[PDB]
Formats: C-alpha cells, structure tokens, sequence
C-alpha cells in the first residue's frame, strides 16, 4: 500500500494507534482513535490492515526497531520519545500530522529526489550563507519511495522528507562545505543512556537557539564553528562528540517538503521540524552522537547538474 492511502486512513480514523502510554493513551481517543496497547497489538499475524504506533516511552524504542521486517502489518511510527516524549509534543505532533498536506509533500518529495539523484551538487541559501552538498555517484538514501513494504517501518516524518545519508562511509554519498544560518535544531537519541549523557547540553542548546543568531560552519565535511543564540558553542559539542562515531561529521542532508500547518516553532524538539520547508544538515547517527539536525525552514535551494 502507498504512504498517500496511510495518511488518508489516518486523517479518516481509519486505523488503529497503538499506544504504549495511557495518558497518550486518552490523548489519542480524544482526536477519535481507536486505541491499543504497544504489548497488546499482534504485530505477527499478517495482515492488510495499517497501524501507527506512538512510542513515547524510551523503554520501548528498542521493542520498536526489533519490528523492522519482522511485523505483519503495514506501519507508520511517531517515535517520541527519541526526541521529547512529554504530552505536548503529542498533542503538537499529532496536530501537524492531521493537518499537512500529505499528497503535495509526496510528489514534492518525489521531485526532490530525482534532483538529488541527478545533481553533482546541491546549494542551500540560507540568510547571508550558503552550504554546498557534494554528491557522489552512488546515492544512499533512507527511503525514496512512496509505499509501505511489509515488514518495513517508517517514521511518519520521512514521506514529508528528501534527504541523503552517508551510510557506509563518513562521506560515502556525500560532502558539505559552507554556511547554514540556522532557525533551529531537533536531536534524536535511541537511547536512554545517549539522551542522559546529552540531553541536558543540547536542551540548553536548544533553550539559546531561540534568541536567533544561530549558525553551523562545515569544512571537509566536518562542524567547524557553531553558533547558538549569538554564543559559539563549538567546543561544548566538540567535548562531547571527542572519539564518538564520525565526531561532528556530516551524516545527513534533506529538504523539508511539506506545507507548514500546524507546524511548531523552533526550541522544541520535534521530529516533524524538518518537513515544514527548507533544508537541513544533519551530524551523529543516533548511537553514541545523537543525529541532530540543523534546519533552516526558510533557505532556498539550487541543484547544480
């Protein structure tokens, strides 16, 4: 089935919301869901019939990836508590759900994608900056397609998204260098352990960004000066990715392809920042560096063939 037929049953109510928190729980029967228990719904027995899952507890996100090819069912998931579990951001995140144009963000997205494949380079404008994104000749994507394959999870957040990603290698699909002036910034932690060791840092991080005045630098690919809140904060976060992952290399860059109703402001962490225009850059893989992305929702973009 196609991620514009999921979007369309869940705008519908039209599938269940598995659930792994009761007061997330009576927030989503208050929009209309039927409702279910993450260890209550049979993700084994096949079937045609989509989910979405919500996952507002950290406990559970392993249980989530431990689905990749293993469930029967079609799925979408809003992994909350990657980012920030507390109930706002559901109410906040199932609210832009419900409300963006989902059909105009997948043939968007179709779009950006064959620009990404058929480009030597990308440049993002972004204020009085201007990032360059070198790209290869073999380009890894997460997911540049438009339906859901049994077995396959997907964020609700990536058919609203074109991004590329380094995957096999720290630039083994591609290299930035430049400027990213920058509105604000998301972090995704699939970790307890990850999220307590950062999560203080990058939510005062996160607290400053809001006084604009924020910019990330690239050389060769890797952060050289960041600017949050008119303060460099370079070496806070060189201290913390010291001898973790690729450091501050560039794992990931993506354009935002969808309208912005109901979209939240910057300063808070949620996942659907980066669909709400513009573009992003993105750095860790989530592991021992959270991927934290650097999004500027008003930049332009210019594909260089």
């Amino acid at each position: 089935m196609n991620a514009s037929d999921f979007y369309a049953l869940l705008r519908g109510r039209g599938m269940p919301v598995v659930v792994d928190d009761a007061e997330a729980a009576a927030v989503v029967s208050e929009l209309g869901f039927r409702t279910v228990p993450f260890e209550a719904f049979d993700f084994d027995s096949p079937s045609e019939d989509p989910a979405l899952v919500i996952v507002a507890q950290m406990g559970n996100v392993d249980a989530l990836h431990g689905l990749w090819e293993r469930s029967g069912t079609p799925l979408m998931h809003l992994a909350l508590a990657k980012f920030d579990g507390g109930l706002s951001r559901l109410r906040a995140g199932l609210a832009r759900v419900l409300a963006v144009d989902t059909d105009a963000a997948l043939k968007r997205r179709a779009e950006a994608y064959e620009q990404l494949f058929s480009s030597a380079s990308v440049e993002i404008a972004s204020g009085e900056g201007v990032l360059r994104c070198h790209i290869g000749d073999e380009v890894e994507v997460g997911n540049c397609g438009d339906t859901l394959e049994q077995g396959f999870l997907y964020s609700v957040a990536e058919f609203l998204e074109a991004s590329v990603v380094n995957l096999e290698g720290e630039r083994s699909t591609f290299w930035v260098e430049g400027e990213l002036p920058f509105d604000g910034f998301i972090h995704l932690s699939n970790s307890a352990a990850l999220k307590e060791r950062w999560g203080g840092m990058l939510d005062e991080f996160m607290r400053r960004s809001r006084e604009g005045a924020n910019l990330v630098r690239f050389a060769d690919n890797v952060i050289d000066r960041l600017v949050v809140g008119g303060v460099d904060v370079t070496s806070a976060l060189a201290g913390l990715s010291q001898g973790e992952e690729r450091g501050m290399a560039a794992t990931e860059f993506g354009l935002g392809c969808a309208d912005a109703e109901a979209a939240e402001p910057f300063g808070v962490n949620s996942l659907l920042h980066k669909s709400a225009g513009g573009a992003y850059i993105g750095i860790g893989k989530g592991l021992r560096i959270p991927h934290i992305d650097f999004i500027a929702r008003g930049a332009t973009i210019r594909f260089i063939p």
